[PDB]
């Protein structure tokens, strides 16, 4: 698919010659094909796009009295973040993600899996989050990788069982799940695809939680299952919440609102 | 002793050259010191053995049409996957591993500090799980590296201490831990190499698990500290699944009795 | 903002070279540009000074003959490895690392963002553990990257209010994190940098554990979120172990004391008081 670089440069490479930053690897090669580029020596935003091939190799960049005139995604990018923020609206393998949204990279796989239909916009998960499906649990065994060794005939027995199978093993049968906007996911959370079509708008994932179930709109969710231990904000703003969609706003709207964003008192008096 | 790649390729590579496919690295330029090789250009199987470096070369490997006559294991490898499943049993640093099984570096790390005696067939390890044993608590420090401080008298005497204390510091004194055939562990779990032996055949550990004690044969587990939540099968068909061991089955008796492994009702009454 | 590597090189180069193991990055050609450098090949630790670039290197590097020859530290090194342990107090970014003290890339980036004050000595914190803030509880939104798209105006009336809240969000308006000596922190764990500003002396935190408050001294804690199970040693040791402070002790005092370290008893017998 394209990855995140290959739709940066599409929108802001604007002619210019890519000045790779790092020991170029061949995935990167690749991605560049299109474009010319050289290993980065001295740079110039006028002549040059700065691709960092590590987040190692930014740190240095950015470090560098070269870079101060160089703004994010705009002149240059981190090739190895495929789940990092952008100003505009991306893909991940097929998965529409919002702006500034960033995630790492078990939800990076997930997205290669099949297992996200949509990322919100100004979502904030960990980069230790992981979310992954169960394995078949109503057959003699619980292994997957022994499907290698079957043949045509027991492959195909085995495929049609997992079809029929009401909890969905690796994620079939069921819609992949939405992860809302405004969301927040902390350190070493964990999602299950077999069991989870939704983390609502504006949900609070805690560090550590483990979440079997669907997580409502704006539930602060913890622990080990993950349970709901308060909700953000009242039912009613909620309601309002929902309704006003204050994420889908454009750049000039969320300047010129912004004593509602940053007070919720001031949200409810306009908005509810 | 020897790696992973290096295991595979004395089985596989078939007086074939060696494909490089990524960066080298020094470890891998050790690894293939007895054969010959080159940086990938054009490949053809009966020509090349592809040997990706990292993960991400292997996925760009993987989208060149290049590959598309490249089957795994027998034609290409991964050097960075010394947890990654192979369709023969092989040595982990000594450690012997069955079929079809995979774990990640966490898993790699303890069959290196010998905490591990054997894994399984067919089994299936997160490859975020993670094994480590406990220091000392009986002493009145909980520190391992104050050890570099001590001279040769005072090592022996710490040394001396740990060896007969009952709960197994740095797992000394116990027996290495035996993880069995059809086990399952999921994200962010973790197993005390102090405390625990057996991981027995059919185990689920959930992800997020935090595993003290033993886990029985087919016992599902989970939380902080993990219990066990239910079992797959019944006692009988436990006992029976014990006995006939399908894990050890020839790739030729997995296909001939695919009915009885998708089906534990088929299963116990063929051998029940 | 100087690394490991370059506070190691300042103390026990003594006049050699470099010799870089394994394939050499950005970052570390910037930090080695002060000194005398060369790919390895042949190695004498007379003449040279080994840095592995990645663990997977200095595995490499150990397993080769070349290796028995050279001390850790003293002749060797791992670039990418910021929160090794080393026999002397060093820096992380503005943070004080004790003796023999050693921690993952989540705790470096701790240090990093200004979460943490100091960490101790002779402490043992696994590389999987994890120490991150809360976002901002009491406005509308929770993202912190909305932020990308305020205007200087939008900003000033956001940083203010971060300014003003009492929970900290980013660890404004707190005391960075004290984490103590002689502790030990289990995989995947977890300290909330808004909430928690001391893991005392001694303290055990478990694999798993997410500790959302300060954990008092010698303290075991287990759990989401983390709970005192038990204490390592009683009340009067506690308080005769946060007095004699043997994690301070030079290397002379360590071995002279050894059986008061190996046994909690003689500890006491001998400093008890
Ligand atoms: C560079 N500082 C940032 C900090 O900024 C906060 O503290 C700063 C200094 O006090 C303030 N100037 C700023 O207003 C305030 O918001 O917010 C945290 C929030 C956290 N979820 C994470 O997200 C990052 C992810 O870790 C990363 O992977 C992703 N690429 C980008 C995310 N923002 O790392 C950032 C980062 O540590
Ligand atoms: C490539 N798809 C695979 C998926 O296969 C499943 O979905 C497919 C498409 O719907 C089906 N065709 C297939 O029959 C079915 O089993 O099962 C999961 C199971 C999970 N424990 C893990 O194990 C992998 C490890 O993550 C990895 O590290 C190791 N090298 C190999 C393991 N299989 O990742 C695989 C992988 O995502
Ligand atoms: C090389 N072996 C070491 C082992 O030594 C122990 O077993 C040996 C016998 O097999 C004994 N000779 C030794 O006396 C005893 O203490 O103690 C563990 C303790 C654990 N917190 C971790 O810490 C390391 C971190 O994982 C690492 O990241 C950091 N750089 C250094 C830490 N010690 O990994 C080491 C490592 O596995």
């Amino acid at each position: 698919m394209k990855t995140r670089l290959e739709q940066v440069l599409e929108r802001y490479l604007n002619g210019r010659e890519v000045a790779v930053w790092g020991v170029p690897t061949r995935r990167l090669l690749r991605a560049l094909k299109p474009f010319k580029f050289h290993t980065a020596d001295r740079v110039d935003p006028q002549y040059h796009y700065v691709v960092a091939v590590t987040d190692d190799d930014l740190t240095d960049f950015l470090s560098d009295e070269q870079s101060k005139s160089f703004q994010y995604a705009n002149d240059y990018l981190t090739f190895d973040d495929e789940g990092g923020e952008l100003p505009f609206e991306r893909m991940c393998f097929n998965v529409p993600v919002g702006r500034q949204t960033y995630f790492g990279d078990g939800v990076v796989g997930a997205c290669e899996n099949g297992y996200i239909k949509s990322i919100g916009q100004f979502t904030s998960i960990n980069g230790t989050a992981e979310i992954h499906a169960n394995h078949q649990l109503n057959m003699t065994f619980v292994s997957d990788d022994i499907q290698n060794f079957f043949n045509e005939e027991s492959m195909a027995v085995f495929q049609e069982k997992l079809r029929k199978d009401p909890k969905h093993p690796y994620a079939y049968s069921k819609e992949p799940m939405t992860i809302g906007s405004d969301v927040y996911i902390g350190a070493h959370a964990f999602i299950n695809a077999s069991t989870v079509t939704s983390i609502g708008d504006g949900a609070i994932i805690g560090s550590g939680a483990v979440v079997l179930e669907n997580v409502p709109p704006f539930a602060v969710v913890v622990g080990v299952p993950a349970r709901i231990k308060r909700y953000r904000f009242s039912k009613e703003m909620i309601e309002t919440l929902l309704r006003v969609k204050w994420w889908d706003w454009s750049i000039e709207e969320i300047n010129e609102n912004v004593d509602a964003l940053i007070s919720p008192e001031l949200f409810m008096k306009k908005y509810g």
